[PDB]
């Protein structure tokens, strides 16, 4: 049954040692479920603007091209940053309303009926793991199953990645130090220097020290891009 | 049979109307699971120096209570804002090796063996699950059903209580312009109000306009504090 399916993926997954296989694994899988094509994305929160995302998967080629050349990825709902219920979405001309051109050419490709499940790291990194076929609708009573299975999927793919420190994973490596962490905290909550200085009862110097080494950490111009980048990353 | 259990759950779940009946049914659930009691919680992101967090479950009234009095809510690493392996933590001696009253307190209470599962909202908010009973210690081959279970049972609940739109889960609510959104996002990577007026092609007063704005419906001081909110909420 249904443990025995996740207990031999566990086992089968826990035995790799290089990532191609946690992909050739990932594969199989998914024509398990009855489905042609996968493709696996990272999403990093920062840059807010110019996010680093890693895409893959065994899209044919051709779609891969083409979504390239046409930037889709930056209209492409399925990979929004964004709350879906269940974290699961399955694929409809409802949720391409407002990127009508990227599933008219998809499904012109042969990518007609699919899903996309999602999942949050607590660093902010998002992952997203979609499957897709020409032909059978997704039915009314595979649904459920299909969530469950992809929720488990996603989970033991990301965890098998990280434990192997697959690049697309790492996050901007900051250390932060228990005294910078609180300073930021209260400047994250839009406390100045000095409010600060009375609230840990040290002197604005020191807490215009400690922003300046945190600034550092971050390579950024300015106190607001530290905030917000902690923020995204989960650091404070 | 995992699979008629989930199911018979599902639909169970989707038949309550009231948000008592939620907890019912947890609380007859983590019995199931061979645990005496549960606990909740949801942490919103925000304030980074005191997060909004509420609590529910009928782990034993004093038990409650000691543990609102010590503030140990503070210092808890199970409900950390952090990156657990599996989202799943097995209740050890190493884990509350940096809060060694809580957990001398909570097996002076009879909580002595449990486990946390916790699940992250693409929105900041982060939900927590607790189980704990006070004598079988958890057996390596129930081990990864329990996170199963559990994880099941954290999602159904999250999407149970969304839909009832009990306070708990609702975030106070930010709507931002499109104009605002790009303007608060470039403003969060360390841009200056002159920089982001020659990449909109706007005029300075008009990027202070909206900041002004912005930091008005984050009911912030600075925009330090707006764009740390926005990210955390997940908004930019
Ligand atoms: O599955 C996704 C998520 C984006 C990742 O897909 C891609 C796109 C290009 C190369 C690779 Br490898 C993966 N998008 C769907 C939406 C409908 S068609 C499509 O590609
Ligand atoms: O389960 C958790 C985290 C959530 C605590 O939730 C609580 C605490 C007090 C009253 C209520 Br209601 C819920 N902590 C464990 C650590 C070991 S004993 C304990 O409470």
């Amino acid at each position: 049954g249904f443990l025995d399916w996740w207990e031999d993926l566990r086992s089968e997954m826990q035995s790799i040692t290089d990532s191609q296989e946690v992909f050739a694994v990932l594969e199989k899988e998914v024509r398990r479920l009855g489905f042609d094509y996968y493709a696996y994305c990272v999403r990093h929160p920062i840059p807010f603007t110019r996010p680093r995302i890693f895409m893959f998967g065994n899209y044919p080629p051709a779609w891969q091209e083409h979504y390239q050349a046409q930037n889709y990825f930056a209209i492409d709902p399925t990979i929004r940053h964004c709350l879906r219920s269940g974290n699961h979405i399955v694929w409809s001309d409802d949720l391409f309303a407002d990127a009508q051109e990227l599933w008219d050419d998809a499904r012109d490709y042969g990518l007609r009926h699919g899903a996309t499940h999602s999942c949050m790291a607590p660093n902010g990194v998002m992952g997203f793991l979609s499957v897709a076929r020409s032909s059978p609708a997704i039915s009314p009573h595979e649904r459920e199953e299909l969530r469950l299975r992809m929720r488990c999927l996603i989970e033991l793919l990301h965890q098998t990645l990280t434990e192997l420190n697959h690049p697309s994973l790492q996050p901007q490596p900051i250390c932060l130090s228990k005294r910078e962490r609180e300073i930021l905290r209260w400047t994250a909550d839009g406390k100045t220097s000095a409010e600060i200085a009375k609230i840990l009862g040290i002197s604005e110097s020191t807490v215009n020290f400690h922003l300046k080494n945190i600034q550092k950490k971050f390579n950024a111009p300015n106190k607001t891009q530290a905030a917000a980048y902690a923020a995204a990353l989960g650091l404070i």
